[PDB]
């Protein structure tokens, strides 16, 4: 497998190529790096049989319990 | 404006900002001139200033965040 983020809020496609997303959505998460520069911070993922791009600030490493700190230690929130 | 960095992002071109996870980051422009750079923003990290990926931070630095869905959230 592939790790599986969860989105944070609803997105809507503005083309045929983007996921869309709705809060709570378990996303595969295919690939984070674009090839081409001017598409970086959009990340391919797979939700419902569908796969497309979606940008990364829509999703989250499960859903907030543990937060990974700048210093890079762990809390409870 | 203080944005913080939601990923570690090691950059690969000319004018690109290194980004760690939690970085402060001043924002001085949302808006690319050009439409091959659209996606990128204008900032400062650490007294350099550069271009990074706008969808790799989010707004605010202390107790209030704001939301690429236009939400508020306290943090």
């Amino acid at each position: 497998a592939n790790p599986v983020w969860t989105a944070l809020f609803d997105y809507e496609p503005s083309g045929q190529d983007e996921l869309a997303l709705r809060k709570g959505d378990r996303v595969e998460v295919l690939s984070r790096d674009a090839a081409i520069s001017g598409d970086e911070g959009w990340w391919a993922g797979q939700v419902g049989g569908q796969v497309g791009i979606f940008p990364s600030n829509y999703v989250s490493r499960g859903g907030g319990a543990i937060r990974i700190n700048p210093n890079g230690t762990w809390s409870r929130q």
